[PDB]
C-alpha cells in the first residue's frame, strides 16, 4: 500500500481532498509531507510551501503558513488560516512584496521589532517558489 486520503483546508477551503500517495512540507523546521502510515500525530505543519502526488494524479504543490493537523487511520486532515496555492491570481506582483518588506527589516525599533518581521518575510517568499515553477504549466 502506498496511498491514503488526505484533506487540507483553511476554513471554507478545498485545496487537496481525495486519494494521495504523499504530500510534502517545506518549512524552516520540518521537511516531510504525509504518507499511509505517518503515525497518529496532530501538531502543526509549519509554514513554507508544499508538494504532493495524487494516487491517480500527477503532482501538485500548495502553500500554507500556520495551522494544526490531525491524521486518521486511512486518511489525514488538517486545518489552517491562510492557504494559498501556486497561482494566487497575481504572480509577478508578489515579487514586489519581498522588496516592500525590506524597508521593515531595515528599520530598527527594538530587540524584536523588525527582528520578528524576519519570520514573516522568509515565509512570504515560500509561495513565490511554487508559483514561479507554474510558468511551464501552460
Amino acid at each position: 500500500a502506498m496511498t491514503y486520503h488526505l484533506d487540507v483546508v483553511s476554513a471554507e477551503q478545498q485545496m487537496f481532498s481525495g486519494l494521495v500517495e504523499k504530500i510534502q512540507v517545506t518549512g524552516s523546521e520540518g521537511e516531510l509531507g504525509i504518507y499511509p502510515g505517518h503515525a497518529p500525530l496532530l501538531t502543526a505543519i509549519k509554514p513554507g510551501m508544499i508538494r504532493i502526488v495524487k494516487q491517480h494524479g500527477h503532482e501538485e504543490f500548495i502553500y500554507l503558513s500556520g495551522g494544526i493537523l490531525e491524521v486518521q487511520p486511512g486518511n489525514v486532515t488538517v486545518l489552517a488560516d491562510t492557504a494559498i496555492r501556486g497561482q494566487d491570481l497575481d504572480e509577478a506582483r508578489a515579487m514586489e512584496a519581498k522588496r516592500k518588506a525590506e524597508e521593515h527589516i531595515s528599520s530598527s525599533h527594538g530587540d524584536v521589532d523588525y527582528a520578528q518581521a524576519s519570520a514573516e518575510l522568509a515565509k512570504a517568499i515560500a509561495q513565490l517558489r511554487v508559483i514561479e515553477l507554474t510558468k511551464k504549466a501552460m
